[PDB]
């Protein structure tokens, strides 16, 4: 276990010749940050590289880049020695070659435009014998060190002279390419990935140790998502990562074939996969080959499911055969293929949030060249509902409104190529700002299942109940231990109640941030879609979904909206009967509880609401939440204006005390309205003073070139006119009768145990 | 609540001194209270409106 032996892990910096280390490891080792290092791995070949300093880098391997790890013919989980050398000197000459097939586009000199800046301050250690990649110029294009004069570890001087004379060659057969796909390409789904690692690496990578380890693997493996999020380039990409035999089928390329060939074609796919043991099998689009027993008639479609049935069966032979496959949705499948020994393991690729969306914005913007103009992360929080796909078609509809706009840059190539146009052309903002304009997403109805962002700091004063809260959710997940020790069992649900717009949406948002869970919403529309509909059935399609999400907070807005459409607990002769609600309370009775699913209710109504669902087990707690104190009204005051520039010279806190009974929203109207005033004196300024000043100008220009207004003091004393109160006196006064009918106690307050002798 | 305090210091300050008083008269000779700032500060908490909002749109 001697420390120069090191484990290859990814890394997460793109530079083409450093590598990372951890601090202890490299403390214990010796060395020094500013040191250059050198590599040594398979078939003799070594690469000189710089190493750095890390906390996040783990202590007994070494992170590297792609290129690095291709030029060593080394893979991860593999063995390198590394030895330091202070003999490192400066070179003499430098000669490398393009490569054929990544210049069969491009054309001219690629020196100044691709290799000076690449070499300028870097002070990059090259070697004879290594392929490096430069990005750049909508392109990406490889070059082979081929000859150098000195010794072959070296660093690159300014003084060196860079020689670039010769033809584009081709490459050794055992070189690799761009051709493949490796794990940098792909993001947004680290915990999947991370998940399909440890299923699929262990048992591929090391086939002999886990044969004697003699715990059976899993053998299939069943990706599903919404069209377009790159199941398939994932699965390409950890082929390529582990190397094995990987064959593709491709299921219309079956189904559009005769009789006995599907069934021909699926046997000498799964004998050729048997013979190149370890081997990787993905069946795309499998729903095409096996959907649903009534919907597949005919003779042959049945033929062909029992087949794959027999051969999924008949691959338990200890043959390590990996079988994937991806789908649309886990529904249309057979479910016969659901069955032990078959497609039991389920990974679920869902919709990219906004850091996946702009690590995708940030994957595909490598080549093309970028004006400074552009900020991609308010591209990746204004893009919402969006897959990659339509991203990557985003950015394809952007860099081509670029070329089309430079109908000059049209006519700076009618026929000839210049590498050095495309060098000259960058993308704008208002090409992006356009591009969302005529983009049309496909993922508005898909329920969106991601970490809120809203902290308690937007929410004003409610302590205890802050209190309660963090206690009824947060202790069982930090600390099942002391719930083992004096053995209860944590509750399950919590009612929030009281007037309208106070918070109630805000608070759950909050508890899911402070214990970074996922969060879930349900809006009324829903309920009452089921309702109206009669598909109650999708409950425990959405049950689902807060079990594979774990932990989660499923949050039901207005519980109360199908009792009060019914009859508002007076029509129609029944009392508190319901499709939906009766489903909702058998998925409660249902659920486990180790899986940490926390569900919470919120009405307006809380005396029409079903008496059945507020038993021990279910939704137990009740929390009022009333119009909000002064102190809160101050915070509310401030959360909402912090995107708006607002005048020092206004008094918050003057103008909440005046506001004596309102709520939240009255707040948020009386802000707005007051941004409205301000917009409308800022353009009814500038059209006068633009158009109404001179039409033929005495100066050159606009002499003031300045935007008058800010949000002021006159402002909110005109919207002030104009706020009213939501909730009336009489209103109140039902939720304090309600409080009161749940009140603690009568006379129980003095209980105190006797004390005799 | 003026005059509750202004009862309650008198009382004390009168009685609870001294029975037999050490000078030949009470030394203060002084009524304390007027109505101040904290007699309207705490008498505010009981206020209620005595007219709702149907009332004043019938
Ligand atoms: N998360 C992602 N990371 C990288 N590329 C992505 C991502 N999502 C989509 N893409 C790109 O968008 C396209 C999606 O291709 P696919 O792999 O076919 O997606 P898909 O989910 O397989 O769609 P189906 O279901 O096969 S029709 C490819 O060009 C991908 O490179
Ligand atoms: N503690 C709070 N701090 C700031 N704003 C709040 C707070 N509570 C409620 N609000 C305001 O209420 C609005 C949302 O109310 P919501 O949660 O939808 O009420 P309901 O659940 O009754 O519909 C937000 O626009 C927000 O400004
Ligand atoms: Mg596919």
């Amino acid at each position: 276990n001697r420390p120069n032996r090191l484990i290859v892990d990814e890394a997460i910096n793109e530079d083409n010749s450093v590598v990372s280390l951890s601090q202890p490891k490299m403390d214990e080792l010796q060395l020094f940050r500013g040191d250059t290092v050198l590599l040594k791995g398979k078939k003799r070949r070594e690469a000189v590289c710089i190493v750095l300093s890390d906390d996040t880098c783990s202590d007994e391997k070494i992170r590297m880049n792609r290129v690095v790890r291709n030029n060593l013919r080394v893979r991860l989980g593999d063995v390198i020695s590394i030895q330091p050398c202070p003999d490192v000197k400066y070179g003499k000459r430098i000669h490398v070659l393009p490569i054929d097939d990544t210049v069969e586009g491009i054309t001219g000199n690629l020196f100044e435009v691709y290799l000076k800046p690449y070499f300028l301050e870097a002070y990059r250690p090259i070697r004879k014998g290594d392929i490096f990649l430069v990005r750049g110029g909508m392109r990406a294009v490889e070059f082979k060190v081929v000859e150098t004069d000195p010794s072959p570890y070296c660093i690159v001087a300014p003084d060196t002279v860079i020689h670039c004379e010769g033809e584009p060659i081709k490459r050794e057969d055992e070189e690799e390419s761009l051709n493949e796909v490796g794990y940098d390409d792909i993001g947004g789904c680290r915990k999947q990935l991370a998940q399909i690692k440890e299923m699929v690496e262990l048992p591929l990578r090391h086939p002999a140790l886990f044969k004697a380890i003699g715990v059976k693997p899993p053998r299939g493996i069943l990706l599903y998502g919404p069209p377009g999020t790159g199941k398939t380039l994932i699965a390409r990409a950890v082929a390529n990562e582990t190397g094995a035999f990987f064959f593709l089928i491709n299921g219309p390329e079956i189904m559009s074939k005769l009789a006995g060939e599907s069934e021909s074609n699926l046997r000498k796919a799964f004998e050729e996969a048997e013979k190149n043991a370890p081997a990787i099998i993905f069946i795309d689009e499998l729903d095409a080959i096996a959907p649903k027993r009534e919907k597949t008639h005919g003779e042959v479609e049945r033929r062909i499911v029992s087949q794959l049935l027999t051969l999924m069966d008949g691959l338990k032979q200890r043959a390590h055969v990996i079988v994937m496959a991806a789908t649309n949705r886990p529904n249309s499948i057979d479910p016969a293929l659901r069955r032990f020994g078959r497609f039991d393991r389920e990974v679920d690729i869902g919709i990219p949030d906004a850091t996946g969306r702009l690590e995708i914005l940030q994957i595909h913007t490598k080549n093309m060249k970028l004006a400074d103009d552009v900020d991609l992360e308010q591209v990746a929080n204004e893009t919402h509902g969006h897959v990659g796909a339509d991203l990557a078609a985003l950015c394809s509809e952007a860099a081509l409104q670029a070329i089309r706009k430079k109908m000059d840059l049209i006519d700076l190539e009618d026929e000839t190529i210049d590498a050095e146009v495309m060098n000259s052309l960058a993308v704008t903002m208002d090409d992006f700002r356009w591009a969302l304009s005529q983009s049309n997403p496909s993922a508005l109805r898909e329920t969106v299942v991601e970490v809120p962002q809203v902290t308690w700091e937007d929410i004003g004063g409610l302590e205890d109940v802050k209190r309660e809260l963090q206690e009824l959710v947060q202790y069982p997940v930090e600390h099942p231990d002391k719930f083992l020790k004096f053995g209860m069992t944590p509750s399950k649900g919590v009612l929030f109640y009281g007037p309208p717009g106070c918070g109630k949406t805000l608070l759950a948002k909050a508890i899911a941030n402070e214990c970074q869970a996922n969060f879930i919403s349900i809006k009324g529309p829903e309920l009452l879609t089921m309702w109206f509909g009669e598909s109650e059935a999708n409950v425990r399609e959405i049950f689902d979904k807060a079990r594979q999400a774990a932990p989660c907070v499923l949050f039901f807005d207005e519980l109360d909206s199908i009792a009060k459409a019914r009859g508002g607990n007076i029509g129609d002769g029944g009392g508190a009967a319901d499709r939906v609600i009766n489903q909702i309370l058998t998925e409660m009775d249902g659920m486990s509880t180790k899986k940490n699913v926390f569900i919470i209710g919120a009405t307006n109504r809380p005396d029409i609401i079903d008496p059945a669902i507020l038993r021990p087990g279910r939704l137990d707690q009740l929390i009022y939440i009333p119009l909000p104190d002064e102190k809160s009204r101050v915070a509310i005051l401030k959360a909402n204006l912090r995107k708006s520039p607002v005048a020092k010279d206004v008094d918050l806190e003057f103008l909440a005390k005046m506001t004596n009974g309102f709520s939240g929203a009255d707040l948020t109207e009386i802000c707005q309205r007051a941004c409205k005033l301000a917009i409308r004196e800022s353009i009814e300024s500038e059209i006068r003073r633009e158009r109404e000043r001179q039409t033929n100008p005495s100066a050159m220009e606009v002499e003031e070139d300045d935007p008058v207004p800010e949000i002021r003091r006159d402002h909110f004393e005109e919207a002030m006119r104009f706020a009213r109160r939501s909730v009336s006196d009489n209103d109140i006064r039902k939720y304090e009768m309600f409080a009161q009918t749940l009140q603690q106690s009568r006379g129980f307050g003095s209980f105190r145990f006797p004390s005799g002798n």
